[PDB]
DNA sequence: AAGACGTGGAC
DNA sequence: GTCCAGTCT
């Protein structure tokens, strides 16, 4: 019953829609930035980053024209940093190739780095009205419960089945609003735990609620335990208070972020002294830091730096006052905090 | 295919 | 502790 379902959903949306910062206009640049920031990141976390980012980068061209270091700093702490490297590249392409206009063609837009199926649907359906589905985790959960889809949603194929269902039940009249409303429904009503089925605008059309199994959907494979990785970190300061930091490679974990020199140890002090050579004191703190796919076990070693030559790349000698200008991962932000607390 | 890829809320 | 808010390879 598409029309009945749509009306109960979209009337709910008009009433309950959150007035979020990226909903102030249907501008493709701002829908694109927020769509990328929101990937694997909760709305409440994104709000301050979005506001600061758009303030610093009001247009696609200001983003394209900005130095990679400035764009990364604006992303500092949000996680999954290849999102912002892909976005930066993708806007650069859009300025270079397309004269600064965001393509409204799905296949041309998706050629851009970072633009996967959700981001295509989100930007094109809201900014330009293109009736492409925008299936995020919220939408998969909603559709799994509605149509009692018990397949693993982690499989790409399941996602392709959801995307077909959307095109069938979609309100082609108001696609942008249909897509936001499904997302918003999963965010506000059809939540992972204890979904508010009784309050839900579409309790009638839900096969899961009818069978009493809303809480058992969606079907998501259980995450496997992650590798543990010991990491020795040096905080090396000369007599002028300047600190040695380095820029990580553009490929892999925490790409192009700055860090304090570090070595995967699997004795730390010996490897660190050996690495920076190519004298440290005892450890001052040891803490863990989680990633999605591994856990760092960090150990911080204070050090003294005497200048015997030029500071070569990737390294840079940073006055303590100028550390604030570099983008560090959260793990190394804590390294610096613990080093400064110890110094007190 | 499924591992890589950050981080922080809410249970 | 578990869960979970997308894309590239
Ligand atoms: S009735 Fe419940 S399970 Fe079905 S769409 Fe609404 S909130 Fe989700
Ligand atoms: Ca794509
Ligand atoms: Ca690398």
């Amino acid at each position: 019953p598409a029309r009945e379902f749509q009306r109960d959903l979209l009337d709910w949306f008009a009433r309950e829609r959150r007035d979020l910062p990226w909903r102030k206009d249907r501008d493709p640049y701002k829908v694109w930035v927020s769509s990328v920031m929101l990937q694997q990141t909760r709305v409440e976390t994104v709000i301050p980053y979005f506001e600061q980012f758009i303030d610093r980068f009001p247009t696609l061209e200001a983003l394209a024209d900005a130095d990679e270091d400035e764009v990364l700093k604006a992303w500092e702490g949000l996680g999954y940093y290849s999102r912002v490297r892909n976005l930066h590249a993708a806007v650069k392409e859009v300025k270079t190739r397309y004269g600064g206009k965001v393509p409204d063609d799905p296949d041309e837009f998706s050629r851009l780095k970072g633009v996967g199926p959700y981001t295509v649907g989100a930007v094109l359906s809201l900014a330009y009205g293109v009736p492409e589905p925008a299936v995020d985790g919220n939408v998969m959960r909603v559709l799994s419960r509605l149509f009692l889809v018990t397949d693993d949603i982690a499989k790409p194929s399941t996602r392709k089945r959801f995307e077909q269902i959307v095109r069938e039940i979609m309100a082609y009249e108001n696609p942008g609003a249909f897509n936001e409303a499904l997302i918003e429904l999963g965010a506000l009503v059809c939540t992972p735990r204890r979904p508010s089925c009784l309050l839900c605008p579409v309790q009638a059309y839900c096969q899961a609620f009818a069978e009493g199994v809303a809480e058992e959907l969606p079907v998501k494979m259980k995450k496997t335990a992650v590798k543990q990785v010991p990491l020795a970190v040096a905080v090396l300061a000369d007599d002028e208070g300047r600190v040695l930091i380095r820029k990580r490679d553009s490929t892999g974990l925490l790409a192009n972020l700055w860090e304090f020199p570090s070595c995967e140890t699997d004795d730390g002090k010996e490897k660190l002294e050996q690495m920076v050579g190519e004298e440290l004191t005892e450890p001052i703190v040891s803490f863990e830091h989680a990633f999605s796919h591994l856990v760092w076990q960090l150990t911080v070693f204070p050090g003294r730096l005497v200048h015997g030559g030029p500071v070569e790349e990737p390294y840079r000698l940073a006055p303590e006052d100028e550390l604030k200008a570099y983008a560090f991962p959260v793990s190394h932000q804590r390294v610096w905090r613990e080093y400064k607390e110890w110094a007190s």
